């Protein structure tokens, strides 16, 4: 069976993250100041969300719930909480380890289940498994009732020891922690909704149904937009200690939790048919990938606890969960697809990513060109990288129309697509070189002509060499296999040349500029994901679907890298 | 054919106005301050509304439109604009008549078409005539493009002549008026959406569709809530000149415009079937009764032109439009219903109104009791009026279950219902008496025992007299006819006694207190509507459906007057 309507996921990510991007663009532009944003937030959190919760809680058929699925997602969230909690207590300093162990486990476990989770689960499962949408309104509140009072208890313990008590009365610490979690609209409107579920026998009165529809339907768009507004100005410059803790907590949230969810569902929910069980453990995985809840950042800013790591981490967790949800959901869907419709689905993914990536790149390029920054170094060289990324995205669009049409168009469009693709790799190298030569070799002139010649000619030399030395693999749909093993060898050698050049240069540089360094680092990370995926493809001699999985991992960066350069330069507040 | 799903209207009014009531309660409570409210407003007006407009404009099948229906609603709005514009120029003083003639015609014609209009049209017509929903997104923007630059031109003419020019360049006056109307998201996103309708051949791209869904679906609840927030503190104390101009402009908006819309549709759209034409002129009427747009108040508060009358008038127009939409839509639907299902539909209306009215009265009574104000005069006597209205509402709920069941229950529930009903009339009189005796006869003691005896015993005497002197009209379902003509005689005589007492006393009083005086006036207005409806029922000797129309008009005030007491005392910021 299809298990997930996976083709509905990209439009649903573009809905949810495009509304988050609208809120961000609005707050950055000061269309809505931070003072004004609290009105949307108070509407969202105190009117729209509590109505959405009440509606769904009253309607819920509790005898239709897979309780072992709830227990296993809750045991996965509770064990990640316990892991991050115990580790934070053991690793952090005695002066703040209870503020850290309070909120770092809440961060690693409280998903944005209602605003991001629900629309994405509705997109994936409303047709194949409409019952999966019940578990958001169950898991998310029950996870608050378990885990948020434990983190609030740790925060009250910090204040109790900071005020130099040997102990306070423990009942007031546990009582205020519990009372603070009961005061959250999420918890008490779930309690009220569970009560009215029984009082009404699940029939929402016709009078109240449309009132709850109007408030409930308003939550999704307004909460994503409020989330975007709350991201403005939250990525503080962090020390390396704060930055490594942030990477570890975003890892706990977006990698360890979804792996533990998938495992806990497979170990604890053993009472179902293999199709349901596989779909349900796949659902458990993408439940773990939902980003940190803005409620943790709202708590951190109001308590003034760990504000830098938690507000920055909530923003980076939000943004990073979008590609991880996409990549993860497709990886989990791939086992259901036959190799031929799978190949077309991966090309359709690449067309989708390259359409939206090309639009974001055209905006970013226009911004770089109109700001007239494109005449400086490093900006000329970042503008050449964005042009290479734009010819890559347009090339994938043209390829999806040409893919099996005719040999003349295929060869020219492959030359365009792969020369511009190798060019994006070599431009990550050459841009990182120019940052090394600008920061360190100030006296020495940078050869702009030789750099523009190398960034465009060496890719075209590599593509010419490949058309000469390779055999046409015309039995293949995928551009990432149109010249066979020697194309993955050429791709991998180009990635290794670029990661050498860019690693050498950003190292020697450490031995405007912050945006370009950050771009080169994020692109280097992407090139290392592509290199490791391409080397792993080249080393696997035994046949498998693993080939088309690794081609999908490569394609996501090849065509999606326009979003890294849009994120850094399309949204640069300096232009 | 049914023409309107009229039973879906009351839940839709409760959705729309309950979300307006939530926004009001939130702003009054300072859950969302006026500074914070601008964030919800900027989301609503600059993100959610323009996405809703673009979505529906791109989807619209323009060859499916009845252009004569559009022309006639626009000619009805343009003629109300012309009437109010010319009258305001002729009646007002030279120092401000161009500011008044700018915004008073915009007020009298710019409906709240997107936030209140659309969900109410959807509830009435989505099943019977889904094409009727196109015309909100057509009429509202085109009405802005015609009429809003003319009112902006009159405001620029005020500034141009107040700055003592003989005249300015007329092209800059017309050009700034038109440029200001083009800057409205409504106008330019309709232009952009019409263009993309043709560019895309109406197919919203799958990528953009769910993005426009998430923003567009969020507008409905957020705009009603923002409307509620913007109502807080806007009913300024007005002079009589301002108050009469406000009554006249609310009359132009909510009575003259829907009458002219209905007439213009019948005179100008002659090319259709009788069933279509009747439903389309009924739709034209309910289009005109939508309240004033919050965009006129937003303009007035930013320009500082006519703020008192426009912002107060927009709030009162909002509140007054709900009962007018309900009464009008049912009056227009009554010609489609056979007398027996019509009778049951009218009693179901009465049950609906009395359920929600009883809940609002239980809140208002609890507020008066817990504030302990109920021990003062006039508050004891307003509390007795609220108890009478609560027994009227409970009595209608009990009656709808008992209505044709058994004689014993019918006679007791009729005694309870009609004695408490006559008691609400006599308590409007006795309350207005106690205001006269408090303001004027300060030295004289008010006989609280005799007043409570008269307010409950005289109604029970009247009900006893009616059970003695009349005959059981057991062939009738309606409580308002269960004891025949002598019940409407008793009801009308009780109304005439109450309206005498209350008119005499509020007059002699003019020869806390302002809330109670206002309650007596609003209830006196409704008792006069009931008296005139009951006298008109008693005078009509020729048979007709007019009887059950007039019984519906009586019943709406009988069971809905609990909302006047909720509006004054349930929402009193002093408690
Ligand atoms: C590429 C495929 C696999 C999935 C689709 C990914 C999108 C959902 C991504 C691509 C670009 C991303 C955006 C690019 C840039 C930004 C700015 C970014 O700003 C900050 O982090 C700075 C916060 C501050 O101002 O302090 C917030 C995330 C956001 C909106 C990103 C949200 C997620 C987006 C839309
Ligand atoms: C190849 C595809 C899968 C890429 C999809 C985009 C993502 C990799 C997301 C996740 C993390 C995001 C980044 C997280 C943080 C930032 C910092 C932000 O810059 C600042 O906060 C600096 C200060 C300021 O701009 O005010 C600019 C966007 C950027 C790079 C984001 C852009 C979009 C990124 C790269
Ligand atoms: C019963 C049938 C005929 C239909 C009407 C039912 C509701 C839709 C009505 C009944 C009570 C009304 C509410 C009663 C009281 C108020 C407070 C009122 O407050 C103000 O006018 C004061 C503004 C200020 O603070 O200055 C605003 C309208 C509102 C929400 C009203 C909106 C329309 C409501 C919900
Ligand atoms: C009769 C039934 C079927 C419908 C019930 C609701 C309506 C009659 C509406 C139309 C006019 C509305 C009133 C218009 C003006 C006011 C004054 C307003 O005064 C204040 O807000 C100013 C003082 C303050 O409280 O700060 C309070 C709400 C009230 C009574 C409104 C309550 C709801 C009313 C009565």
């Amino acid at each position: 069976p299809p298990s997930m309507s996976i083709t509905r996921l990209f439009p649903a990510l573009l809905e949810c993250f495009g509304i988050v991007l609208c809120g961000y663009i609005a707050g950055r532009a000061n269309v809505i100041t931070s003072t004004q944003a609290k009105g949307l937030g108070n509407f969202v959190s105190r009117f729209a969300l509590p109505a959405l919760l009440f509606k769904n809680m009253v309607v819920l058929n509790f005898s239709n719930v897979d309780w072992s699925f709830l227990y296993s997602i809750l045991i996965a969230k509770a064990s990640v909480f316990f892991i991050v909690c115990v580790l934070t207590l053991l690793v952090a300093s005695p002066d703040s380890r209870f503020s850290k162990a309070g909120l770092f486990p809440i961060f690693a476990t409280q998903s944005n289940d209602f605003a991001l989770g629900y629309p994405i689960v509705e997109a994936l499962y409303q047709t194949t498994y409409p019952e999966y949408l019940q578990y958001i309104y169950l898991v998310a509140p029950i996870s608050l009732m378990m885990l948020n009072p434990i983190g609030f208890i740790f925060c009250e313990i910090q204040k109790w020891k900071d005020t130099q008590n040997a102990s306070q009365n423990k009942i007031k610490i546990v009582g205020l922690g519990l009372l603070r979690v009961l005061q959250n609209p999420i918890v008490f409107m779930v309690f009220i909704g569970i009560a009215f579920n029984f009082i009404l026998d699940r029939k929402v009165p016709v009078y109240v149904e449309n009132f709850l529809d109007g408030l409930g339907n308003s939550f999704s768009g307004s909460a994503l937009f409020y989330l975007g507004l709350t991201m403005v100005g939250k990525i503080k410059r962090l020390k390396k200690s704060a930055f490594v803790v942030l990477i570890l907590l975003i890892t706990a949230k977006l990698l360890v939790l979804p792996l533990l969810c998938r495992e806990m569902v497979e170990l604890l929910d053993k009472g179902d048919s293999v199709v349901n069980h596989t779909s349900l453990s796949n659902y458990a995985f993408l439940y773990g990938v939902f980003p940190v809840a803005p409620g943790v950042a709202i708590f951190a800013t109001q308590f003034n606890m760990e504000v830098e790591i938690i507000t920055s981490g909530m923003v980076i967790s939000t943004a990073v969960s979008a590609p991880i949800m996409y990549v993860s959901a497709w990886l989990l869907t791939f086992p259901t697809m036959d190799p031929k419709p799978l190949a077309y689905a991966i090309q359709n993914v690449s067309f989708d990513i390259s359409i939206v990536s090309l639009i974001s790149l055209i905006w970013s390029l226009a911004i770089l060109l109109l700001s007239k920054k494109y005449k400086q170094l490093p900006h000329m060289l970042t503008t050449n990288l964005l042009i290479a990324q734009s010819i890559v995205c347009a090339g994938m669009m043209i390829w999806n129309f040409v893919k099996e049409k005719n040999f003349v168009g295929q060869i020219l469009v492959f030359v365009l697509l792969y020369s511009s693709l190798y060019s994006t790799y070599l431009w990550t190298g050459l841009l990182a070189i120019s940052l090394f030569l600008l920061k360190k070799r100030e006296r020495v002139q940078i050869p702009v002509g030789i750099i523009i010649i190398s960034g465009w000619g060496i890719p075209a030399l590599l593509v010419g060499v490949l058309l000469i030395t390779g055999k046409h693999n015309g039995d293949s749909i995928d551009s990432a296999f149109f010249y066979g093993k020697e194309q993955m060898i050429t791709t991998a050698v180009t990635l290794f040349c670029s990661i050498l050049i860019a690693g050498i240069s950003l190292m020697c540089m450490n031995q405007q500029l912050t945006r370009h360094v950050l771009l080169c680092l994020l692109l280097i990370i992407g090139l290392f994901a592509n290199l490791s995926s391409c080397l792993r493809w080249l080393f696997n001699q035994e046949p498998g679907r693993l080939y088309v999985e690794l081609q999908f991992f490569c394609a996501v960066f090849n065509f999606g890298q326009g979003f890294i350069s849009f994120g850094i330069f399309g949204l640069d507040k300096h232009l």
